[PDB]
């Protein structure tokens, strides 16, 4: 049974599909940074509020370990910093979207100011306009066209993020 | 292994805490099930940062149910300073019926301050849902209508749970090694 | 500069204004329409001497005619009481602090018997034993840890009191 | 937005008016006795006169850069209705009052504890009327006003308007 009956137009990516790609960036992560040697752990930033469910997972399915960091922006401000000094950590930030690229190259000046000893990213989606973008993305979950989706973080007013799946919604909802 | 050593102990696995979460979500869907359809507005979790953040990922997907996601953080008892709210939340909640996530109630003291600071913003409802609880919430006042597990007062750590930032991404929850701690 | 026997800043003087225009608007709200029924001014009951600082200030961020009485109680008697019967009267006991209650326990069993129209509390701190114990109260300022704190009326034996700001004392002297 | 309605005719003295005053009193009083408490190691202790003087001496402490503590006290109209929980003997004493009209509180007041032996005694007044500027040595005057009857920052009509942030008169119908 839909969880909002008749809101979501088509399925773009499956529970199962998007937990299985996870599985194999958790692993792929895991590589490269497989502690040892700075004595500090991996340390992932979420961009609240949509990369909260693909940060939970990614977290376990990365097998060396992890911190959880919280960040919120706006559409350039700061609603919510680091309790955090990053300073000489390998940072991982983790979205759930890069679209126009515009909030990554806020963030990515923001963070590298606070001198880590690395940063990288890592985001569930990648949208067609982001080749435009600057800011270099290590990790990719998927690539998916410019249409707007929703679930699995991702909102529309708040709503939809506790899907399980990622789909398009039915025209009817905008209005 | 993630932390080779540390663990001294699993108190819960991670089949046992999906499989409880499952329980909970669907327990909390019957309650709430005619909440969208009467109110015209879904039920909303406020989560707070950072323990219950696993929690409530899980609980979210397993509430058959709309939720909304909000996130709070407030600063501990401890010279840690006055009770306060180091991250507010984005939405208001004024007439909204709100669950309040917690990984754990111990002395309820964070409890009591956050049921009293969200209260005087004025919800429809506002009701409480833990994974775990310990003895010591007996003395607590603050009435909580939803429990994972009720466990002894020994110090666990991981899914979601710290030691000094450390172990929350465990996906079981563990006693540690007296090395550590 | 701060005191030599002061090892932080609990609370700025900034910090302090803030948070009692928040408990005095609430308090205006909470009383007038009451007040313009029983053509009565809502009475200030404070509790000498810690909350001296406090009820001056409060007493200016309440947009409604408050009116001033002032108590003293030991650590079981009353050193000062009362000025005025309080029958029929609306009363909010202003306090500096709750610790363990018994203080507000005693004064609100002793004021009750006056039988006043209403009888409330409003603490500017607050620490975790008043929560353990469940006092109704209900204005507070800040909850607070158990450290012990002077200023703002708050005393290290009788010192103190006129700080601006609520600091921390330094353990190496308590 | 106002708290009485009508009740005020006048403003004698604004709120920042009495604050910036407060200030430059604190700033004297603190240099009159920051060398003469430290040669005694006990704090200033400021006696404060119930009702009317409640408002000025919380005010006042927090301009003086001394250490100070409070004392209160509550006389008739004269007797003691609060004494003080305390000796004073070879202590530095100042009293704070709302306002000096006759003189005949402070007077009263003023040998009642010296009669206690204090290192120190001075006295310090918000307000003082004409036939004030006249018993007793007053170091510190806040303003010289008139003879009319004022409300107001402590300053009471029948237990009302002391809650007043700043001084002014009553409308001549209050008194009805
Ligand atoms: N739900 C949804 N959101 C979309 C989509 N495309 C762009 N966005 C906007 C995502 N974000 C919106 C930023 N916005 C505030 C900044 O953190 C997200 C807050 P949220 O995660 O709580 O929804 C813009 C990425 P970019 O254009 O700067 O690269 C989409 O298809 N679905
Ligand atoms: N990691 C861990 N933490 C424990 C445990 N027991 C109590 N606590 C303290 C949890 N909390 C700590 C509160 N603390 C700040 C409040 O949000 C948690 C911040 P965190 O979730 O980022 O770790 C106390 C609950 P209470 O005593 O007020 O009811 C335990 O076994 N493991
Ligand atoms: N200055 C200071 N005092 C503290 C503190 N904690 C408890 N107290 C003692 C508070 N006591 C003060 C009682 N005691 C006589 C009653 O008015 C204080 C007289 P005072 O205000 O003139 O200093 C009552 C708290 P409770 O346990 O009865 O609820 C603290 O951090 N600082
Ligand atoms: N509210 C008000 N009161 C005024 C005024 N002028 C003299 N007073 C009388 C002030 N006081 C009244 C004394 N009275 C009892 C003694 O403490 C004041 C009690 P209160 O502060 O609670 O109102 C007389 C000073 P004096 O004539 O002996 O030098 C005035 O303009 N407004
Ligand atoms: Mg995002
Ligand atoms: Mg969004
Ligand atoms: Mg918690
Ligand atoms: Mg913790
Ligand atoms: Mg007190
Ligand atoms: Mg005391
Ligand atoms: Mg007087
Ligand atoms: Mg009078």
């Amino acid at each position: 049974a839909e969880l909002y009956p008749g809101d979501i137009k088509s399925v773009l990516l499956t529970a199962e599909q998007i937990q299985a790609r996870i599985a194999e960036l958790g692993e792929q992560i895991g590589n490269d940074y497989r502690s040892a040697t700075t004595g500090q752990d991996l340390l992932l930033i979420t961009v609240l509020k949509g990369a909260v469910l693909f940060v939970t997972d990614l977290a376990r399915a990365i097998p060396v370990p992890t911190q959880f960091e919280f960040m919120a922006v706006s559409s350039v401000r700061i609603l919510k910093d680091l309790d955090r000094d990053i300073h000489g950590r390998d940072v991982l930030i983790v979205e759930d979207v890069v679209d126009s690229g515009l909030t990554l190259s806020w963030l990515s000046r923001n963070l590298t100011s606070r001198n880590p000893r690395s940063l990288r990213v890592c985001t569930l989606l990648r949208k067609p306009d982001a080749v435009h973008a600057n800011v270099e993305i290590a990790y990719v979950g998927f690539d998916i066209p410019n249409d707007f989706v929703v679930g699995y973080g991702l909102d529309y007013d708040e709503r939809y993020r506790d899907l399980s799946y990622i789909g398009t919604l039915d025209p009817r909802v905008y209005q």
